[PDB]
């Protein structure tokens, strides 16, 4: 399914989506992707909208 990533940082806002066999598969797409792009927040997740919040 597809998993999205919302990214709300100091100098990098955005969004990026990612496929995957599960959300535990996709937090590691994504915590990969925060740590290529040099964010550092506090993250979330909501099951309901298969969505990651990181803020930063």
């Amino acid at each position: 399914d597809t998993y999205k990533l919302i990214l709300n940082g100091k100098t990098l806002k955005g969004e990026t989506t990612t496929e995957a066999v599960d959300a535990a598969t996709a937090e590691k797409v994504f915590k990969q992707y925060a740590n290529d792009n040099g964010v550092d927040g506090e993250w979330t997740y909501d099951d309901a909208t298969k969505t990651f919040t990181v803020t930063e």
